[PDB]
C-alpha cells in the first residue's frame, strides 16, 4: 500500500518500513545521545537539549503544513476545544487537520520515550499525548506570548528552521532561575516538567519568520 | 454546638472559632514566614521548609492517634483504594477512619494555599487532595521505604515529633541530586513536586519511633 495524494508521501511510512524511515528522517546522531556519550545538554536546571530530527523531516514538514493554508488560530474561544475557550491563543495548526497525529504519535511512543526514560531515572512513559501543534511566530500577526505555565507533565520544543538565516529572535526564558536561551538548534529538542517548577515565557522575534513544533504529553 | 465525646474535643473547632483555633494549634512564625521575612528555607533545589503547626497540635494529633489503636496497612493488596493494590505499603492511619479528613482539608485550603502560592509565582491552587494519612516508622515492624514517586503534583511532609529525644533516624534523600535532610524539626513541613523531577527515598530508623504526617494535595 503507497498512498501517493500527498505533497511528500514518504513521510507517512513509519508504519510500514519503519527502518527506512528511521534513516532517513532521524537524527544522525540520536543514537549516540541516548547511548549517553556527551552529546544532550544541560544548559539550565532540569532542561535537556538532545537532536531528535534531521533537516529533512524538518523542511518537509514545514513545506507540507505551509501547503494546508489554514493557519488558525488567535482568538481567545476556541472550537477544536471541548471546553471552548483558550488560556492563552496563538496561531497554530494541529495535527489533527492534516491527518499527522497517528504517525506523530508512534514517533513520540517509539523514540522520545527511551529517551526520557533514561534521562530521567524511575519515570515510566507510555508516551499518551492530546495537544501537539505547530506555531508560527512573525512580527506582524503576533508577537512572543506572556508568561505562563503548562498542562502537561513535561513538554517537548522542537524547531524546525535555522537561527539568523531565516529569523533573528530568541527561545525561551525561564523566570525562577533567569535562564535565557539564546540560541536553539535545527533539528534538537527541548525537554522540561512544564506543570510546577518551570514558569516560563517565549522571546519575542524582529526579523523573519520562526517555526517551533510542540507536544503536552502526558496531560 | 459541642461534642464532648472526644479525646481533645477542641481540635474540631476549625470551623465554629477559626480565629482562636488558629491563636492555639497554628505555628506562632506562620505569619511571619508568609509575610517573606526569612524562616523559609531552602536546603536543596525546589524543596521548601517551613513552619505550620505548633508543640500543642503535633501532641494532641498524635495521642489521638495512637488512641485509634488499629494501626492498618503493609500488605501490597489494599481495601480502602478503589483500585485494590498499593505500589508500596505503609503501616498508616488514613483520617477518613478517625473522621479528622474534613477539618484537615479545610486547613489545607486555608493555610497550605496562600503561603504555596506566594512560593511559587504563577501557580493557582484549590487545595483538593484525596490521600493524606499519618505513617509511623519503628525499626521493628518495618524499615524505611524504597526509592519511589508519587501520585501527585507536589507533597506535604510534616513531623510530629522531636529528633534524637524521642527517635534517631533520618528524613529524606533526594537520588538526582545527592540531597541528603538530616535534622527535620517538630512543626516544620517540608514541599517539593513529587511527580517527575524528584526521586526521593526515606531513610532508615534505628531507635525509638517517629511520626510524619502526609498528604498528596492536587492529585
Ligand atoms: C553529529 O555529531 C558529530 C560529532 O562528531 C558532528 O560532527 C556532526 O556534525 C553531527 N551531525 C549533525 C549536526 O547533523
Ligand atoms: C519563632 O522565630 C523566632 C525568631 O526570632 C524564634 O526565636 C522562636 O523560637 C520561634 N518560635 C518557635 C521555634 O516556636
Ligand atoms: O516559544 C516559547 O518559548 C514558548 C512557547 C510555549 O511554551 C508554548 O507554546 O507553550
Ligand atoms: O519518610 C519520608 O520522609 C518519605 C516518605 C514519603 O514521602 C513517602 O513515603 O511517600
Ligand atoms: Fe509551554
Ligand atoms: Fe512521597
Amino acid at each position: 500500500r503507497y498512498d501517493t495524494e500527498h505533497l511528500h508521501p514518504d513521510l507517512w511510512q513509519i508504519f510500514d518500513n519503519p527502518v527506512d524511515w528511521k534513516e532517513q528522517y532521524i537524527h544522525e546522531n540520536y543514537s549516540r545521545a541516548l547511548e549517553g556519550e556527551g552529546i544532550v545538554e544541560q544548559p539550565c536546571p532540569d532542561v535537556y537539549w538532545f537532536p531528535l530530527l534531521s533537516e529533512q523531516m524538518c523542511d518537509e514538514l514545514v513545506a507540507e503544513m505551509e501547503h494546508y493554508g489554514q493557519w488558525s488560530g488567535g482568538r481567545h474561544e476556541d472550537s477544536r476545544l471541548a471546553g471552548g475557550y483558550e488560556n492563552v491563543p496563538t496561531v497554530d495548526i494541529h495535527m489533527k487537520q492534516v491527518g499527522y497525529e497517528d504517525q506523530w504519535l508512534q514517533l513520540l511512543r517509539t523514540y522520545v520515550g527511551p529517551m526520557t526514560e533514561s534521562l530521567f531515572p524511575g519515570y515510566h512513559t507510555k508516551a499518551r499525548a492530546v495537544m501537539n501543534f505547530v506555531v508560527r511566530y512573525r512580527p506582524d500577526e503576533q508577537p512572543s506570548l506572556r508568561p505562563h505555565h503548562d498542562s502537561s507533565t513535561f513538554t517537548l520544543n522542537v524547531a524546525l528552521n535555522h537561527k539568523g538565516l531565516d529569523y533573528e529572535g530568541g527561545g525561551c526564558r525561564f523566570l525562577r532561575y533567569d535562564c535565557v536561551i539564546s540560541s536553539p538548534r535545527k533539528g534538537w529538542a527541548l525537554l522540561h516538567p512544564g506543570r510546577l517548577t518551570h514558569y516560563h515565557e517565549g522571546l519575542p522575534t524582529t526579523w523573519g519568520t520562526r517555526y517551533i513544533m510542540v507536544s503536552f504529553v502526558d496531560p
